[PDB]
């Protein structure tokens, strides 16, 4: 019986998770108050205690001023945390699966799809941290693999609590009747939970490096989300195209996933993928 | 006929010392996230104009966006929402209302010594330009509006009232593992007890709208302010180290002019008597 330690039980991906793999593993998922990962003594003798045989590690690496109302903003790289549950996981040779990030490809001029081995320079706090989780989890861990995760969104009728993101954004400016801005200066995708949560399994076994994980997509956000408002019967004038943002480089980080493909990992297109779920779902609309 | 206060945010770190302070001398409304939805204008609007509150103190953060739960979405729009509504509630019962802004607008300044609230500013971190925003909505919508520039706070390590970690139980861990907590000579910021940032709020009301810089003050920069915290708290000396690595380029000047609200009878302590004020203050003696 596989046991799963799930740090980051509270967030978007990490409740989905829980849930999935709660039929076929055993889930231990505790909250940042019952184990403070920057704690190591804490963190090395509970991770033994409960020995997992898989780590996947969702929880905050580090974070903005937002979210919080006394926050130290010390703007250092406040790594740490990650460090901690890499020693406890080499240990006991542990499978980390850390949940990283597109935004890492954020600062490429390169055009098109961008692939795990091109040289990264992200521009924002977040690209920037996330990059260098990666970084010290492969020189402790090497057997650890990072997925690079997408925007991604649940369906907007979904049970599940979410807060917001694209698909409740179009349907908010169908009954507002403000429109949601966006740009062409920008090319990513949006990847249905569903697709990232089925496909988990198939990453336990990757050998360790750093994986393209999510759907692909080679339009323009604009382009890209009036096809999904299109779908949901948004009016086409309710998404509007902002030169002004990315004006100096185009934000590109749309992932080619051909590596994840060699070991039958199968994500669709962010097109084809929000419309397949978006009907297959048992939603009346 | 007792007056009623508003307070968003009343579970996190200053709501909740700001609902404890006033529950006796007003009639306190402190609404969770279930009872009073930020990202709905019609809600908001609805709830303010029955909670009917005389006072508004917005402390909550934007705690109710994707990036809160690890999945954001990485615009550099940096929408209001939440406080955007806030104020166009409060115009309409005419409530004055308190915000809770940042010293952290400061950050990209290059001028030297305390900066105040009148000089042209541009903050560098997202912190700094949410909550600057934030202020030119408000005084745009709501002139009687106050907002409020606050530092980065602390409450004594052995109070019973809990809190995230902030400098004074830093120290004390470095204490405990041998760790040296690392500072910088390229850092003027100041920090305050969180007892006078709440004990002076009732003066806050009656300020004409605007902005003033409210916290304590600080003539030093952080290493020699955090080796003065150092020995008032009997940590050895030897934990605070000064990386001048970190700001190289433009150094971090937060440094508070508090000189408007002291006009007004306003009065904050400075970082180092402050402290040893409030750790003076408790445990009473037998």
């Amino acid at each position: 019986m596989k046991t799963i330690l799930v740090t980051g039980g509270s967030g978007f991906l990490g409740r989905r998770l829980v849930s999935h793999l709660s039929k076929n593993y055993t889930v231990v998922a505790p909250t940042h108050g019952e184990l403070d990962l920057t704690d190591r003594e804490k963190i090395i003798s509970e991770v033994t205690k409960i020995n997992p045989q898989i780590i996947i590690h969702t929880a905050a690496i580090s974070n903005t001023g937002l979210c919080e109302q006394n926050p130290e903003l010390s703007e250092s790289i406040n790594l740490n945390g990650t460090k901690y549950l890499a020693e406890a996981a080499s240990k006991i040779n542990s499978k980390l699966i850390f949940c990283s990030s597109d935004q890492i490809y954020n600062g490429n001029a390169e055009k098109g799809p961008l692939s795990e081995d091109i040289d990264v320079h992200p521009v924002n706090v977040y690209g920037k941290h996330k990059l260098e989780a990666e970084r010290k989890l492969q020189e402790i861990l090497p057997t650890s693999v990072s997925l690079r995760l997408t925007w991604m969104y649940d369906h907007p009728s979904s049970k599940i609590p979410q807060h917001k993101n694209l698909p409740i954004m179009l349907l908010e400016a169908k009954e507002k009747n403000v429109p949601f801005v966006t740009t062409v200066n920008e090319y990513r995708a949006i990847t249905f939970v569903g697709e990232v949560v089925e496909n988990i399994e198939k990453t336990f076994e990757l050998p360790g490096g750093v994986y393209n994980y999510g759907a692909s997509n080679t339009s323009n956000s604009y382009e890209t989300y009036k096809e999904i408002a299109k779908i949901m019967d948004v009016p086409e004038n309710l998404v509007e195209n902002d030169t002004n943002r990315f004006k100096a480089q185009a934000r590109n980080i749309s992932m080619n996933i051909q590596k994840i493909e060699k070991h039958g990992i199968h994500f669709s297109n962010t097109v084809d993928g929000f419309s397949k779920m978006y009907k297959s779902f048992s939603n009346s609309e």
